């Protein structure tokens, strides 16, 4: 029992972190096989960042200008190329610590672990959700660019995020490992609108199931609702509309606890309309949305 | 910017996890040098757990009865001994992945990362505090015993906790790496009183400083207080009394933000007396106490 905001074990990812320097800028790279992946803004100087012409900036760079250091050993760069907003530095040595891996583009509302790094060295690991508006509320300081997000299924690391930018609002934006930004963001030091965010409804319901499994039951009520009635409340409270696909994914949790998904929706409706009344659920005084139904099942069963 | 409940990178600890089996019980062990450390209750059966006679139970065991498996390779046990509530299984091979390490006994209120494991395999990592009452509010299921807590200072892992038990209340109890329980707990399946817990005041103040650094400032007020006046409020709200030693440890944060520690205490006093009024601080709707002043400084400066 107990339910925590658990991140994946970061070991397999730690072994891939490297430091990439170009000119006076240093950030993190991800060394997988004989390729080092990093944010392309490593080639920029302060004057460039307001509106960089990345193609022109990269043309002034040669393989020997990219300084790639793994721990304390230097990697020899034998190729460079830009793919969207990432640079791929081909190196003469395959990373001996390359785990089984995939590059995946996650959907908004999905969760992942971030291994925050500075100068190619890991500082910490935390779990977060990709917001419905494609931002992440992380913990990143200057130098953390190139830190990655990932999920792990037994021995396979699915890399889903690479950190690129902090918006003027203090929220974070980044790309998949092919360098495609999540959301409308561009890698420029310009004010950029992040869409209206919403609370991830299926995740809040999943976390309410986790709460019941672990003993926090005070919010269970004698009511039920419908998808239509619930979505009218979700609309008012800026929650994502619940679909049958979300109900279907909550199936295992509904089966385990014996609480029908629409009955849990009626508990969520009452909590939205009345608040917590100074009470807590799983040590939180708000409705938590950073646990997917898969996360809840995994944590509640002890999947390794 | 941004502030997250960050755990240490778990890589160095993942390389030490092993599976220990004795009879029909399997749990986790920590392999450091040529020694495997694990909870002594691995030698118990269901009939024993109400009041085990560990000395007698261990006498019936020989080196060949302890099955130690690292990933998929079997370790040869050449010695066994019980030290307090841990067993130390001497093996014929030193762990090639043994990091630089220390065994430390942490103080209540201090924080650490837990690498939850099952069958010697890591499932996740989370950060937590040792409660003032010496329990931890973790996430542990049957099979997680032997999972460890730790801190990391550059290349040195300080192991501070080994998981042993879940109290009937769903809170967790364990030992230091010499097998001494934190708190009054005994390794028996018996109802055991955990002391009255309190909120870690110095940590809440540290987190309020983290909030100001990251932009959440709505709780700053035009008031000040004294240690005596603040401790009268701390008493009423079951907060640990603040001492000058706590004020001294908050020094770096008071220096950085320019907010005198007693002025931050007056903000905390107002929050305790009036609540959040439906507002949040660093994404939390309650006063967070799982960040020490050292954790805040580290996260806010990007220490690796
Ligand atoms: C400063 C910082 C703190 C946290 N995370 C990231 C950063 N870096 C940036 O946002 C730079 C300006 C991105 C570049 C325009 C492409
Ligand atoms: C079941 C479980 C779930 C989470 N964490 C730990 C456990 N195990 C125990 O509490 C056993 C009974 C301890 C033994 C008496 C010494």
């Amino acid at each position: 029992s107990g339910f925590r905001k658990m991140a994946f074990p970061s070991g397999k990812v730690e072994g891939c972190m490297v430091q990439v320097t170009c000119g006076t800028t240093t950030l993190n790279g991800l060394w997988l096989d004989d390729v080092v992946y990093c944010p392309r803004h490593v080639i920029c100087t302060s004057e460039d960042m307001l509106n960089p012409n990345y193609e022109d900036l990269l043309i002034r760079k040669s393989n020997h200008n990219f300084l790639v250091q793994a721990g304390n050993v230097q990697l020899r760069v034998i190729g460079h190329s830009m793919q969207n907003c990432v640079l791929k530095l081909k190196v003469d040595t395959a990373n001996p610590k390359t785990p089984k891996y995939k590059f995946v583009r996650i959907q908004p509302g999905q969760t992942f672990s971030v291994l925050a790094c500075y100068n190619g060295s890991p500082s910490g690991v935390y779990q977060c959700a990709m917001r419905p508006n494609f931002t992440i509320k992380g913990s990143f300081l200057n130098g953390s660019c190139g830190s990655v997000g990932f999920n792990i299924d037994y021995d396979c690391v699915s890399f889903c995020y690479m950190h690129h930018m902090e918006l003027p609002t203090g929220v974070h934006a980044g790309t998949d490992l092919e360098g495609n930004f999540y959301g409308p963001f561009v890698d420029r030091q310009t004010a950029q609108a992040a869409g209206t965010d919403t609370t991830i409804t299926v995740n809040v319901l999943a976390w309410l199931y986790a709460a019941v499994i672990n003993g926090d039951r005070w919010f269970l009520n004698r009511f039920t609702t419908t998808l239509n009635d619930f979505n009218l409340v979700a609309m008012k409270y800026n929650y994502e509309p619940l679909t049958q696909d979300h109900v279907d994914i909550l199936g295992p949790l509904s089966a385990q606890t014996g609480i029908a998904v629409l009955d849990m929706c009626a508990s969520l409706k009452e909590l939205l309309q009345n608040g917590m009344n100074g009470r807590t659920i799983l040590g939180s005084a708000l409705l938590e949305d950073e646990f997917t139904p898969f996360d809840v099942v995994r944590q509640c069963s002890g999947v390794t």
